[PDB]
């Protein structure tokens, strides 16, 4: 358990997919890494090779070589393939290398058991990694150090925001930040459909809907205020906003969103 | 109707309130204007003086002096005060000066009638102007030129996005982009409440809820995809997301949001 | 100007609300009983109610008006117009007039009296225990000092704010009518406790005090109600389970509906 | 089992948190205790030291010292920490010291077992302790005396009202007076939103909502009347109040509150 060199470490991705590509691009963009400090290896699809090579990243010929050449190893394969991937690599997974999993639904207890050591960090990012606005949460294995956590905080900070939490919260996280973007995609479409129903052109309705949601969320993220207070700030007496708000409350809007999170969290738990 | 010099016009705010401050800051930040080209005047509250002076802007002693010194005049008082404010200034409202209203709910027909001429642009911004993410729409009076419009686009482009539309769409705009932020504040709170109901800490639930919404909206704004495509991208077969989405659909989530927009737009119309 | 420390107050309509205001003003020292007058109508039990507080009961409404710097109209609303018309010669501009009548607008008050030195107040039922929510509106000739005087008076029986007359239908639906919404809530909470196995007496005692406490927190804490709700909803706990039931059912929207309906009814009546 | 000296006993808090601070302040305010008769010890957060010292209370260096110096010991740590805290202190928990737990959801049977004796009182307060308007209930362990009960009644009388009940009622007490304040916070916000929907300014709507609720509860507390009679007193024929009440009854308002108490009480039982 030697500290990973914060400014010069090399990063390897096992599973050269979309999430790996997003993280790589983000980290290159933010200057946290350069392409020469990133490695991956393809599986069956040769189009993935091109994706990485075109951003300056070297694609090695096996998972084993990626691990050998890396200080930090990110496992970014589909969850149901992760166990075998880790077991095959296990002789190379020495405690001087920080391991990271972004696999949905795979618990730290299992990660540590497969790898045979506890210098492991789990991250649950979300789809908005692609635009640098992921909501990510990390949980630390028994031997991950504070400096390991800072390294991962800086890396994932390059594709959005990143918070820390106990591993036991990750089913609920999955139902909220993991699954939530679909709730808001529905909301955006519905708001646009509402605009069109009220007489607006469809291109404008959609443009407004998307930017309205973006603006409101940016207020919530930057203002330091409770969402109730933000709502209070915009509801003028007897005005349009409160008329719309009343329709939401008549229908139990808040309880519907709560239901969705809860159902999604419960599903996460059922899928293990 | 002399063209307003694009690179040298002076801007005046009538009503030195929150929205004026947001616009002024934005325009100074973007480099559209320098503080020396902006003027305003205080009403009763001397704290507003400080707000403007601290960004380098000169506070004159009356609304009349602001108008005299300005090529472009933005009316940013509360809507129910606007008529008397304009009537009092009318003699100074010569046709060489471009007039702009940001007042919610006040139609172009009335603006033009109060001012006595048609070189008037209406804008409807929203509350996210404070963080530079407003959704704004402008409509042009009968004598507003294409160059006048470009000037106003550039100015409102500095506090978010800005689109153009006929005045007859403004009730529906008001119900969607004007009132919509409250719908999303409710959504954010409810997502957080859902997280807590599924066992998350509050501080984390709320941070995730806000950043989830922000991220999803960023994906909608940048991806070029229809919201249904985005929803398809994240709903993996039999997974957590589609479980949550199904709960939303069982309850008619989309129709509830449509209802809110339609009701808000109908209220806008009823208020005039 | 009405002498702030020495004025005399008259009640026209010696009912419950007049009694509550009289007691509260006596208790706070804003008035003494010797500075308050009223007159009975038909019920002689009202005489004993006022006399037992040290207040003189005069023999007619006319005498009450003559002897008073400030005149509070505290008869039922449908009786107010005739009462004011009968007294109109005595309603001189040196006397401040006040109505606590539900649903009667300032425009009508001023028209019946023939002048504009008139203040309207909408209190509520909790005046009885010194916890009213009250709002005042000022007629066209009511002065700032007149307003202060009324604030002091209604500050003795609860809280008092100022608002334009045009808000009073909505006020009536919220603070006027709202107590009944809470009485339902209290009963329901108790019934819920009994349904979960609690003894009735204890269920009811807990319900009332839980509501009292929560409202005291909202009043004193300086926090938004959402923040207060956040403070008590621990992760996966009992509180968020209960809140989730409320939200599934659209609890908030139901209370909104009640306020809106009540306000609409106020407008329709008035 | 020596009686605790009613006028001179010393009180110790284990767990120097919010509830401990509320109880301390209430007891000082009412004159039941003086600050010199109260002791506590901090854990990790030194801001808690300042909170108690600023009330005149001595902060000792360990839990063990607090116990040694106290006749009455109040356990005010989070419930999931309580078992270990009591086990560690057990050698000092002699029968001459009255023990009290304010921990939510921890039964008398377990308390007695952990401490190794039955001179134990359980109290369930609620959040309004902060303003002296808690609804609290106590249950008595097998060796708690009448004089012990009077001592606790007096103590908790200083932060609200306090009743006695068998331990088997506590899941339902938790769902009603423990959780109930949230139900009322929703109600207060909803009433305010309703005011705004009916045309009121926000500040006034919220002020009125809060005081209306406070008033009505004071009437219920002081009047000696059944809530149905209080409702009958304010519902004039065909008037505004009955119009509002009818909307409540149409929607099954009473059943919804009953549902919330029941669900909360059931959750309490499930959490143990
Ligand atoms: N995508 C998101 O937005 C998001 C959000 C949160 C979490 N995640 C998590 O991120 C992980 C990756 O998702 P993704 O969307 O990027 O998946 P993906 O695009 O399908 O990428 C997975 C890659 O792994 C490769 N692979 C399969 N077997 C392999 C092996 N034995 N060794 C090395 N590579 C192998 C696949 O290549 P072939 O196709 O050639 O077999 C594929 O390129 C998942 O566990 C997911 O739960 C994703
Ligand atoms: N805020 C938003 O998010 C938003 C969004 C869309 C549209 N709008 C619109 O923008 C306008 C301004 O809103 P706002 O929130 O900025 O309001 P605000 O902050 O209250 O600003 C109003 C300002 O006008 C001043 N004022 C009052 N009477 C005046 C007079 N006769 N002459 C000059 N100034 C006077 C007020 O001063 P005193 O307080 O000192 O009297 C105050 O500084 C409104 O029409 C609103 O509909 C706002
Ligand atoms: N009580 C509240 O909580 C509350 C809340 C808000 C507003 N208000 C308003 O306050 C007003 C009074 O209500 P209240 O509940 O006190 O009514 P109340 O108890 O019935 O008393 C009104 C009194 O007026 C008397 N009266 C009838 N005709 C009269 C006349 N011509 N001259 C003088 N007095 C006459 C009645 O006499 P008899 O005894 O002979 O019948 C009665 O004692 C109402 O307008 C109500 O809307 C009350
Ligand atoms: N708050 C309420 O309204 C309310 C209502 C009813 C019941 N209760 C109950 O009252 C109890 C306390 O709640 P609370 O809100 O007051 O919690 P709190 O504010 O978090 O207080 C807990 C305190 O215990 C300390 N602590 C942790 N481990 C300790 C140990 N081993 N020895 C001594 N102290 C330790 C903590 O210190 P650090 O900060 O350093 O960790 C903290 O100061 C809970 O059991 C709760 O169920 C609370
Ligand atoms: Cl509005
Ligand atoms: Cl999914
Ligand atoms: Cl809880
Ligand atoms: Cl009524």
């Amino acid at each position: 358990i030697i500290p990973i060199p914060a400014d010069s470490y090399t990063l390897g991705f096992i599973g050269a997919g979309k999430m790996a590509e997003s993280i790589a691009k983000g980290a290159v963009r933010s200057g946290v890494l350069s392409p020469s400090r990133i490695k991956t290896a393809i599986h069956s699809n040769p189009a993935r090779r091109t994706a990485f090579e075109s951003i300056g990243i070297t694609v090695l010929s096996s998972n084993d070589d990626v691990v050998r050449d890396s200080n930090v190893v990110v496992f970014s394969v589909k969850p149901q393939l992760l166990k075998d991937v880790v077991l095959k690599l296990k002789p190379l997974l020495t405690k001087d290398k920080l391991l990271v999993s972004v696999a949905a639904g795979i618990k730290m207890k299992d990660l540590q058991e497969w790898a045979g050591h506890e210098r492991f960090i789990r991250v649950m990012p979300n789809t908005a990694a692609t635009v640098g606005e992921a909501a990510s949460v990390m949980s630390l294995g028994g031997a991950a150090t504070e400096e390991d956590a800072n390294l991962i905080s800086q890396l994932f900070g390059s594709i959005g925001k990143i918070w820390k939490a106990d591993d036991k919260y990750f089913d609920a996280i999955t139902g909220l930040s993991g699954s939530g973007p679909a709730y808001i995609y529905l909301a955006i479409e519905a708001l646009a459909d509402g605009g069109v129903a009220a007489g607006l052109p469809r291109d404008l309705a959609l443009s407004l809907a998307s930017q309205t949601v973006l603006g409101a969320a940016s207020m919530a993220t930057q203002s330091g205020k409770h969402p109730g207070q933000l709502k209070d700030d915009v509801t003028s007496p007897g005005g349009t906003t409160i008329a719309g708000v009343h329709e939401l409350e008549k229908a139990g809007f808040r309880g519907i969103l709560m239901n969705a999170v809860v159902a999604a969290a419960k599903r996460s738990q059922e899928l293990s």
